């Protein structure tokens, strides 16, 4: 059975600075893998290095890129040409087609028109083989890049051969910094230069220089293909030859079979059945995306273990490494789709970050490759801890804890969004103020808060002094320190405790995080009950969220001074201020199960999986962000949500298939039947799990993990009775205490 054909990795790169469609480009890699592979139609720095309405091709890229904002490291670049050997990025461009395009996870191949020339590329993890199929030529070539910055290149024409490093990066990498790559060709170089500052030093073999470059070239029959085999390392040439030893000595045809194996083997974890042809695209697109990030960033010694550079301190170090990934973004459902249907590989991804830990003194939050300033939070501690209540569990949880400890009193003095900034305020106050030069200091109080909870339950779990569980508790309740009565939504607060004026709840940034009030007050994830009590209960927090589908889009944009395209994708949805592609409002559509009206939930879930996905170039609504957003529809489509990841509670929406199967590491399967789903039946009348009545709005991950089946009997009328009982809601932590 194959899945692989329903992925698009076009989906998201039909974007732009003003209005992103996902800002993704076609990652041909394996999944988590060290190095991915673009065709690169972008100029060599920018952000945008794949775009679909572009004309032009100007290179093969190796990229860890994880996002346009972030940028690039460990980047170099192979192109073919004919005619004259030009290494200029521009000069050497071919104008290409989509019609001409074949893009996979495993297998890219492109026609290059203005060389007549066809590329395939097919990766493993670390290495990736080219093949070449050139015209009848004399004067035939290949170009290496090791971009600008500070970079090395040889050639070494006795073994058919390029080896480089290449250092450009965007920050967040050690001093020593640098990726080693070897390039190995089935087909003697007749002509072999190296470039240095643009010119061309033909039979020179070396350059070290600030844009080192090599053209070699040779003499082609009609159709003649040449093969390149390339990998690269962060640790050495030696290591990068061993990488190399991923292709074995496999060509094309069975690189992309044994990459095709690879993709079936994860994506097939997650059968659906009975949708249409778009949905299904849009399932396996979205869940291809859930599989990339964070990389791995380690690599195989000669014994077969782990060993990797680190990002952090600049040393080769035994363990596991990953990196490129945000928490702020992550933390929502991403890497609770790791815990449910991927846990082995979260396990080796917790281990890296305790690895991180030792490295550089703090878990991260960004991380690109080392810490990078992005972003806020402290949600580390919730990927942690939900790791750990799911039976993810390092093995030194001693440093697990410390960790954690650490972080709750201490920022990194050069990267303000790794570690706590304004931790003082906030652990002496309860909240970081609006007044004291802290930007977006109610996004992290709401933040803070949640993850204080997150610590609350390991603590709790690991029976520590009840002083320590109590403290954890009492700072669990923070997010109550920002909640204003008067406008029942969460406003910035100043250090002499009066609420900021004037307040303004449309206003994006400033107090908050890429998003306004409308959109942070329900960052309570762990409290939902409590939320609802500080409204006045759940008829007027329903009312509250009622209005934000309702109301226009206004906003105010002076924090900014532009509208930036999160407001842009805001206003042009239709949906009032329910601003999907917004990380902090994308768990809200489930709340209207803690107030005991499901069938509210049901209504809007399948209008934003109706509206705010489909399969093309312009995919999704906003930035897909390394797998939340998309991992959100994998979930959604499912009938599913982890609102509060530390919980063992994934809060009930409505499932988009007729069936879905899920098959789970431990060997046990889990079908989900809803036979009478479709596009006018997405309420749910009624659910069973296993024969039993269930009329609960969640299911527990224990329960999901023994297997069987649930029945979703769906309608086209709400079930105003269903799920309404106290006993029906999820978790809430003023409920526990
Ligand atoms: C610097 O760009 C960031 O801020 C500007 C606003 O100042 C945003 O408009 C822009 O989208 C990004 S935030 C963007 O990138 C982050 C890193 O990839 C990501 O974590 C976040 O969710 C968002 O997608």
């Amino acid at each position: 059975k194959d899945w692989t054909q329903y992925v698009n990795p076009l989906m998201g790169s039909q974007s732009t600075f003003e209005l992103s469609t996902g800002n993704t480009y076609p990652a041909i890699a394996r999944p988590w893998g060290m190095n991915f592979w673009t065709p690169q139609t972008g100029k060599m720095g920018d952000g945008w290095q794949y775009t679909y309405t572009a004309n032009k091709i100007r290179g093969f890229k190796q990229t860890h890129q994880p996002s346009p904002w972030i940028n690039d490291y460990g980047q170099f670049s192979i192109m073919p040409i004919v005619g004259q050997p030009v290494f200029d990025e521009e000069k050497r461009a071919s104008w290409f087609a989509h019609k001409g395009e074949v893009a996979t996870p495993y297998y890219y191949k492109v026609y290059l028109a203005e060389h007549d020339i066809v590329t395939e590329m097919t990766p493993t993890e670390r290495a990736v083989l080219f093949r070449f199929t050139f015209p009848e030529n004399d004067h035939s070539y290949v170009v290496v890049d090791a971009f600008d910055k500070g970079s090395y290149i040889k050639i070494i024409p006795e073994e058919n051969k390029i080896i480089g490093y290449t250092t450009r990066n965007s920050g967040g990498v050690p001093e020593n910094f640098k990726n080693y790559f070897i390039i190995e060709f089935d087909k003697p170089f007749t002509y072999k230069a190296t470039v240095e500052n643009g010119n061309l030093q033909e039979n020179v073999a070396e350059q070290t220089t600030d844009h080192a470059g090599a053209i070699i070239g040779f003499k082609t029959r009609k159709g003649e293909q040449v093969n390149a085999r390339i990998a690269s390392s962060f640790i050495s040439f030696e290591q990068a030859a061993a990488n190399m030893n991923e292709l074995g000595k496999d060509n094309i045809e069975q690189l992309a079979q044994k990459g095709k194996d690879a993709w079936n083997q994860v994506l097939g974890k997650i059968e659906v059945e009975g949708g249409n042809l778009d949905q299904y695209r849009t399932f396996y697109s979205c869940l291809y995306r859930s599989l990339l990030f964070p990389r791995k960033f380690y690599e195989l010694d000669a014994n077969g273990q782990p060993i990797h550079y680190s990002p952090y301190n600049g040393q080769v170090l035994p363990g596991y490494m990953f990196t490129d990934t945000g928490f702020w973004d992550t933390f929502r459902c991403l890497f609770p789709l790791l815990n449910l249907m991927y846990p082995s590989v979260n396990k080796e991804m917790q281990e890296g970050l305790i690895n991180t830990y030792l490295e550089s003194g703090f878990f991260p939050e960004w991380a690109s490759p080392g810490h990078r300033g992005c972003m806020v939070g402290n949600n580390s501690a919730s990927i942690l801890v939900d790791a750990y209540m799911k039976g993810v569990k390092v093995d030194d949880i001693k440093t697990l804890y410390e960790g954690l400890i650490h972080g709750t009193e201490n920022v990194h003095p050069e990267v303000s969004s790794t570690g706590r900034l304004g931790y003082e305020y906030y652990n002496k106050l309860g909240y970081v103020p609006y007044d004291v030069k802290i930007n977006e200091n109610a996004a992290r109080t709401l933040e803070y808060a949640y993850d204080d909870w997150c610590i609350y339950r390991l603590a709790k779990e690991l029976k520590r002094p009840k002083k320590e569980i109590s403290l954890f508790a009492k700072r669990a309740m923070n997010y109550k320190n920002l909640f204003d009565k008067e406008s029942k939504l969460m406003r910035g607060r100043n250090e002499d405790g009066t609420f900021q004026s004037p307040f303004s709840p449309l206003k994006w940034g400033d107090a908050f995080t890429e998003g306004n009030s409308w959109h942070y007050t329900w960052s309570v994830f762990h409290d939902p009950q409590g939320l609802i009590d500080l409204m006045g209960g759940k008829e007027m927090f329903v009312t509250m969220m009622d209005s934000v589908f309702a109301v226009p889009p206004i906003f105010d944009d002076s924090y900014y001074g532009q509208v930036i395209h999160e407001i842009r994708e805001m206003t042009v949805m239709n949906m009032g201020n329910y601003a999907h592609g917004n990380q902090p409002i994308q768990h809200m559509i489930y709340l209207y199960d803690y107030a005991g009206q499901p069938w509210k939930a049901q209504y809007w879930l399948r209008q934003v999986m109706d509206r705010m996905y489909t399969p093309g170039p312009d995919g999704y609504c906003g930035d897909e962000d390394n797998g939340q957003t998309s991992a959100w529809y994998v979930f959604s489509a499912l009938g599913f949500y982890p609102v509060c990841p530390g919980t063992d509670e994934y809060v009930m929406g409505t499932p988009l298939f007729k069936k879905a199967t899920l098959h789970f590491e431990n060997g046990n399967s889990l079908v989900i039947d809803a036979p009478n789903n479709s596009t006018e039946n997405f309420y749910i009348d009624s659910m069973s799990f296993n024969g039993a009545d269930h009329t609960k709005n969640y299911l527990r991950h224990e329960d999901l993990f023994k297997g069987g089946t649930i029945k979703v009997d769906m309608s086209n009328r709400p079930n105003l009775n269903r799920g309404t009982k106290e006993e029906d809601m999820p978790y809430s932590f003023s409920k526990e205490l």
